[PDB]
C-alpha cells in the first residue's frame, strides 16, 4: 500500500511536470542542435528524478554506511541485491515515466531527429529541396515554419517521427516491464526464504523501525529531560511527558561499537536453524 | 464482490486509457509502417498490461516459489492448474478488453490494413489509381487525406474497414467468453471435490491469509519489541501496543524448514479420509 | 424483490449499452456484407451476454457438478428443469432485451435487408436504377448516400424497413413474453407442490445457503485460528473473533463423501410422507 | 392504498413509455401496410403489458395450481370469479391505459387508415387524384409528405383523423370506466356476504398472507439451522436468530396432503354457521 | 377538513387535466363533425369522472348492497336520499368543475356551434359567402383557416361564439351552485334532527368506522395468528403483534346474518325515545 | 383574528381569480350584446361567491332549522339579526370585493358601456360616423379594433368610460363602506347589551362551540367503542383512546327533544335577572 | 517533515514570485547594457535569497557565537561541516530554484546574449545587416521590435537563445543535484557514527532544543514572576501559571561560564566510550 502510494505519488508528480506550461518544451528549429535539446529534455529531467529518487530513498545512505565501516565485502550477492532492487525501483520509478510520457507526447523525437531525416526519401511532396539549404530547411518542420510547397511533407514527416517516437516509447515501457519482471522473478528464485517468510520478515521490518524510532524519539526525550533537569534544577514536561518520565528511566545510553553492531544493511544469517531477521534481531541474540 | 471490484478497477482503468488524448492513437499515414503502429498500439499494451496483472498477482510468486524450492514436479494437472486459471483470469482481463475496446474504436485496424485494400476491388469512385502510386495514396486514407476525387472512395474503404475491425472484435470477445466458459465448465468437472466445499475451501484461504497476515504482524511487532527492549531497556509502545506484548508473549520464531513446509501452492490431499485444505493446515494435521 | 433487482440492473445495463457512443453502431454501406454486420451486432452482443448471464449464475455449475459427480441420470423431468428454467431466465433476460432494444432502433435490420430490396418494387422516385449498380447504390441507403434523385426513395425504403424491424421487434418481444407464460404455467402445472409449499421451499433454499455462508466462514475461521495457534502459538484476533473462538470449537471437518451427499441439485423426495427440502435436510433426516 | 399505490405505478409506468424516444412511433408511409404497424403498435404493447399484469399477479398461479390438483370444477360462480376479476383489473389496468393513451395521442389511427380515405370525399383542395396513384399518395399524409397543391387537403384529412381516433379513444375509456362500474356493481350484487365482512374478509386475507410469510421465514430457518447444526455441529446465527431459535424450536415440517389441504383458491364455506375465510381456516376449523 | 381536502384534490386533477398538452383539445375543422367533437371533449371526461367519482365512494356499494339482501324498500324518502346527496355530490363535483372549465376556455364550444352561424347574420366583413361553399369555410374558423378577406369575420364569430360559451359556462356554475345551496336547504329543512346532533352523528359516524376498520383489522389478525399457529406450531409476531395476541384472545367469529344485521345505509330510528345513530349501534341496543 | 384571517383570504381569493389567465375577461365586441357579458362577468362571479359565503357559514343552517322546527316566528329583531348581520358578512365579503376589483380594472364597463355612447358627442376625431354602421364600430372599440381615422376617438372614448367605470367603482366600495358603519353602529345601538357583555358572549360561544365539539367527538368515540365492544368482543384502540375510555363512561345518549332544546339560534333571555348566553346554558339553568 | 515542509514553503515563494506582474522583468533592448540587467535579474534575487536563508537559520548565529566566544579552532572538519552543509542547504534552495526557474522561463538569458549574437552567423533571412548598426539592432529583438524582414531571423535568435538558456538551465540543476548527492555522500562516508545512531541524534538535539525552548520560558517566567511580587507584593497569574509558580520554585539563575559552556555548535566527544550528544549534554556528564 505504502509503495503504491509511492507510486502513485511518482506518476502524479509526472503528470504534473508532465504538462507544464514552459517546462513541457520549447524545441530549437536548428540543424545539428535540435538532437542534443531532446537529448536533454529526456535525459537531464530523468537524470535528476533518477538522482532524486536516490536521494529521498534511505536505504542508500544504509548501503554506503554498509560500506564505510565494514567495508569487508560482506554484502555479497544476497539480500543486499535486494535493497538495490528496491533502490532502483523507489529511484527509477520516475525517470521511466517520465521518458514514456514524453515520448508518447512525440515532441522531443520529432525535434530530435527532423535534422536527419532524408529529403529525397519522403514522400507526399515534390523534390523542391536545394541541398545548400536542405538541413536548415529540414530542422524548421517541429516549429510549423515549412511553406505551403512543403506542408504536406511536413506533416508527413512530422506523422513518421511521431510514430516512431510512440513506437520506440511502447517498446521502451514493455522492456521495463519486461525488466521488473525478470527481476522480481529473479528475486523470488534466488531468494533463500519464503514468500511468507519473506513477508513476515517485511513485516518485521516495518515494526523494527517503527518501533525503534518511537523509542528512540522518547529516549533521546528522557536523556534530553536529564541533562535539562540537570541544568535548571526541573523541566517543563507536558502530561503525556510527564508520563514519559515517570515510566522509562534511563541512566546511559549505548556506546558506538553497539550503535555499528545495530547499523548495516539487513541480514538472513541463522543462530543454529533459529533465523535472525535483523542486525538488531542478531545483536539481541548475541547476548 | 472482491474479484468484481477487480474487475470493475481494470475495467475503469481500461475506460481511463481508452479515451486518452495522446495515447489513445496517432496513425502513420505510410505505407508498409501503419500496420506495425497498429500491432504496436493494441498489443504493447496489451502485454503490458498482461505482464502488470501477472505482477500484481501474488499466486504467480507462489507458483514459481514452489517450482523453486521443491522442484519435484508435485504440481501436476492439479489445484495448481486452478491457480494459474485465476492467474490468467485475474492477469488477462486487462490486455483483452484493452484489445476489444481499441477494436471497437477500430481506429487501429482501419490505419492498419489500408496498405493492403486493392484499388479496383472497392467502389463509389472512378479507378484514378496510378500503379507507381496506389499503395502510398491508399495509405492516407486513416488520416483523412483522400483528395475530392476519391473522398467517396476513402469513405467506402474506411467504412469497410471500420466494419472488419469491429467485426473481428465481436469476435473476439465472443471467443474470449466462450474461453471463460471453457476453462470454468473445465474447471468445475476436472475438480476432484464439490462446490459448496470449493467455497468452503476459498472461504478457508481467505480466513487463513487474513489470520495469518494479522498474527505474522503482531508476532513480528512482539519480536521486534524484545529487540528494541534487549537495546535500550524499554520500548515506547501504544495502549494497544502494550496489551498485545501482555496479551502473546513470545521466545522465538519457527525455522526457514517450517517455514518451508507451510509454503507453497494449494493442495487437496486427504489425511486419512479428513481434508487438507492447505499446506498448513496439512502441516498443523501432521503434528 | 432480488429477481427484480436483477432484472432492473440488467435492464439498466442494457439501457447503457443500447445508447453507447460507438459500440451501439456503424454499418457498411455494402452490398452482401452488411447484414453480417446486423447479424454481427444483434447476436454476439445476444450471444456475449447470455453465456454471461450463464457463467454469473452459480446454479449452472451446480447442474454440471450433479452431472460430473452422480452422473446417473437422476436429474429427469424434475425440479433440475426448474433450475434450469431460473438459468435460462436470469441468463436470456439479457439477451432478448438487447436484441428488442436494438431492433426498435431499427439501425441493425435497415442496414442489413437494404441489399435484398427490388428496386422496382418500391415507389416515390423514377426507375433510374441501372443493373449493374443495382445493389451497390441500393447497400447506400442506410448511410444517407442516396442522391437527391434518389433521396424520397432512400426514405421510403428507410422507412419501409424501420417498420419490418420495429414490427419484428415487437412481434419477437411479444413471443418472448408468451414464451414466459407458457413456461411458468408449465412449471405451475408440472409441479408436484403447492405454490405456498413452493414459496416455503423458496424461502427455506434461501435461508439454508445464507445460514450456510455464514457458517462455513465462522467453521473455516475457527480452522485457520486452529491451525495458525498451532503455527506460531497464538492468533491475533477480534474481539468478535475472540468470541467465535470461545463459542464455536471445532476439532475436524467432514470428509469429502460427506461433502458430495451435501452437495447437488435440488430435490423433493419424501421420507415416509415427510418431506425434505434440499440435499442437506435430506443428508440430515438420514442420521 | 396499495391497490391505488399499484394504479400509480402503472399510469406512470404508461407515462414514460408514452413519451419514449424511438418506442412511442415511427409511422411506415406505405399504403396496405400502415394500419398492420397501427394495429401492432397499440395491441403488441396492449398484448405485452396485458400478459406482463397476468404475469407479476400470483393469483393467476394460485388459480392454475387449484385447477392442477384439485380439478374437481368446485371453482364455479363463485369468490373465484372475484380473483378472475382482480386478476383482470391488475392486469388490464396497463393495456387500456396505453390504448387510450395511444388513442389521444393520435398517431396510430391517422398512419393507420390514411390508406383507406376516400380521395374525392374530402375538402379544402382541388381533386388532383389520379386513381394508379392514389392510394400511395394517400399513405403519405402522416410523414407530412404531401406537397403544396394538397397541403390543406393533407392537413384536413390529418384533422379528420386525428377526430376519428380522439373520438375513438374517449369512448373506449367510457365504455371502460362502465365495465369496471358494471363489474363491480356484479360483485356487490352476486356477493353472499356484506361489504363490511367481505372488507373484514380483505383484511383476513392480508393479514394471513402477511403473517403466514412472516412464519414461513422464521419456519424455515428454523430448519434449515438444525440441518446446518447436524453438519458443521453448530450455527453461526444472528443476535435476532439466535432468538428465533430460543424462541421457536421445530422438529419436523407438515407433509404434502396438509400443503394441499391450505392451498388453493379462497373460500366462503360455512362450518355450521360459523364462516371461513381461507382454506387455512378451514382446516384448521378441521381439527 | 376532509371533504375540502377532497374538493381540493378534485379542482387540482381537473387543473391538471385542464391544460394536457395533447388531452386538452383538437378541433375538427369539418361541417356536422366538430359539434360531436365538443359533446364528445365535454360529456365524455365528464360521464367519465362522473362515474369514477361513483366508483371511488364506498356509499354506493353500501347502496347496492342494501338494495340487494333487503330489498324491501326500507330505504325510503330518509337519509338514505342524504347518503345519494353525498355520492351526487362527491362524484359531481369533478364533471361539472371539468365542464365550466372547458367552457371558459370556450374552444370547445366555438370549435362546436361554428357550423350553425349563419353567414349573413354576422358582420366586420363582405359577404363573400358561396352557399355552396357556405358552411365548410364556417367550419374552419376555430383553426384559424379563414383567408385575410374574413379573417375580421373570423375574428368576429370567433369572439361571439366564445362570448355564449363563456356566458353558458357562468349560468351553468351559477345553476350548479344553486342547486348546491337548494339540496342543502331541503336537506336541513328535510331532516328529522338538528344541525347539532347531526354533527354528533357525522361524528359518531367517523369514530364507528375508524374503531370499526381497526378492531376488525386486529380481530382478523388474531384469527389469522390462531390459524397460523395451528398450521405451524407458532406465530412469527412483531413485539406490538404479540402485545395484540395477549391483548385480545379470540375463540370465534360472528355469523353472516349478525354482519347482515350490522350492514346497510344508516338509519335514524329511535327504540324508545333513545336516539340509533347506526346500525351497529341499533344491533347493540338490541341485545 | 379568525375574522381578519377570513378577510384576508377571501382577499387572496379575489386577488388569484382577479388576474385569472382567460376567467378574467373576454370582450365580445357586438352591439346590444357585450353589456351583457359585463353584467355577466360582473354579477354571476358576484352571485356565485355570495351563495358560495352563505353555503360555507353554517349560521345559515342554524337559521333554517330554528325556522324549520321551532317556526314559532320567536326569531324578532333580535340577535338573529345580527347572525344575519354575520352572515351577510362574511358572505358578501367576497361579491363586492369582486365588484370592486373589476371594476377598477374598468374592462367590464368600457366593454358593456361602449355600445350606448353617442358618436356626436366625443371628440378628438372628425365626424365619420355612419348611422347605420355607428353602433357596430362603436362595439368594436375595446377590441382595439377602430382604424387609424377613429384611433384618438376610440381612446378617449375608452379613457372617457373607463373613468366612469372607476368612479363608480369608488363610489360603490364608499357606500358599502357606509353600510359596514351603519349596520355596525345599529347593531351597538340597538343592542340591549354592553360591549364588554357582547366580548364575554362572543368568548362564551367560542368556547361552548370548542368544548361541544371536543365532547360530542369523545363521547361519539365512547358510544361507537360500546357499540363494537359489543359486536366483536374487544376495541383496537389508542393509549389515549384507552384512556378516554377509563376516563368518560357513557351508558346512552340524550333524546332528541333534549338535542332540540339545545338547537337553535343564540339568545339573550334572562333567567331573573341572570343571564343566559345560549340555549344549552338556558337548557342547563332549566334543570 | 520539517525540512521537506521548508522545501515546500521556498518552492511556493519561488513559484509566487516567478509569476510576479513586474518583478518578474522587463528586458532592456539596448546593446552593452541588457546582460547587466540578465545578470541582475538572475543574481541579485539569488543573492539576496542565499542571504535571507542565511539570515533566517540560527545555526549560522550558533556557528559566529562559537568563532566568537571560543576562537580555539575547535570546529575543524567535524559535525561543524555538517551544521554548514545544513546551512548552506536550507540558504541555498532558493537561489538555486530561483536560477533555475528564470533559465526554464528563458527570458533573461535571451536578453543577456542578444548582443553577442553574429550578425552573418544565424539564418532565415537575408543579411540585411549594417555593422554600424548591427549590434543596436541585435538588441531589440527581444522586445519584439525586429522589422518584417528580420522577423523570421528574430524568431530564429530567440529559439536559439532560449534553447541555450533551457540546456544551461537543465545543466545547472542536473550539477546541483549530482552536488546535492555528492555532499550527502561525503556527509554519510566522513561520518564517525552511524545512520541511526545519526538519526537518534537528530532526534535528541530535537527534543533538547523543544524541551529547553519550554523550561527556558517557564523558568524566566517564574524569574519574572518572583521580580514583580517583589515590586508589588503580588502576581497576577493564571491558573497555569500558578500551578507554575507553585511546581518549580526557582532562587537564582546559572552564571555566564555556565551558558558559555553550554552553547556553542554540535559535537560527538566521547567520555570513556559513552556518546555525548550535545554541549549541555556534555556539560552535565562533566557533573
Amino acid at each position: 500500500d505504502v509503495m503504491i502510494f509511492n507510486g502513485l505519488v511518482a506518476l502524479g508528480t509526472v503528470g504534473s511536470q508532465e504538462l507544464f506550461s514552459v517546462v513541457a518544451f520549447h524545441c530549437p528549429c536548428s540543424p545539428a542542435r535540435n538532437y542534443l535539446y531532446g537529448l536533454a529534455a529526456i535525459g537531464v529531467p530523468a537524470l535528476v528524478l533518477f538522482i532524486i529518487g536516490i536521494i529521498l530513498n534511505n536505504h542508500t545512505w544504509n548501503l554506503v554506511a554498509e560500506c564505510q565501516h565494514r567495508r569487508t565485502k560482506n554484502c555479497s550477492a544476497a539480500p543486499t541485491f535486494l535493497l538495490l532492487s528496491s533502490i532502483l525501483g523507489r529511484a527509477a520509478v520516475a525517470p521511466v515515466t517520465w521518458s514514456v510520457i514524453s515520448l508518447l507526447r512525440g515532441e522531443a523525437y520529432v525535434c530530435a531527429l527532423s535534422e536527419f531525416v532524408d529529403p529525397s526519401s519522403l514522400t507526399a511532396r515534390e523534390e523542391h529541396f536545394p541541398s545548400a539549404h536542405a538541413t536548415e530547411i529540414l530542422a524548421r518542420f517541429p516549429c510549423k515554419e515549412n511553406p505551403d510547397n512543403l506542408s504536406d511533407f511536413r506533416e508527413e514527416v512530422s506523422r513518421r517521427l511521431r510514430y516512431e517516437s510512440q513506437l520506440f516509447g511502447w517498446l521502451l515501457i514493455g522492456v521495463v516491464a519486461i525488466l521488473v519482471f525478470l527481476t522480481k522473478c529473479l528475486k523470488h528464485y534466488c531468494s533463500p526464504l519464503s514468500y511468507r517468510q519473506e513477508a513476515y520478515w517485511a513485516q518485521y521490518r516495518a515494526n523494527e523501525d517503527q518501533l525503534f524510532q518511537r523509542t528512540a524519539e522518547v529516549h533521546s526525550r528522557v536523556l534530553a529531560a536529564n541533562n535539562v533537569r540537570r541544568f535548571f534544577g526541573f523541566v517543563a514536561l507536558n502530561k503525556d511527558d510527564e508520563e514519559l518520565i515517570a515510566n522509562f528511566p534511563v541512566e546511559g545510553t549505548q556506546p558506538r561499537p553497539q550503535w555499528n553492531a545495530i547499523t548495516g544493511v539487513y541480514l538472513y544469517r541463522e543462530n543454529q536453524g533459529l533465523p535472525l531477521y535483523s542486525r538488531l534481531h542478531k545483536w539481541a541474540q548475541g547476548l
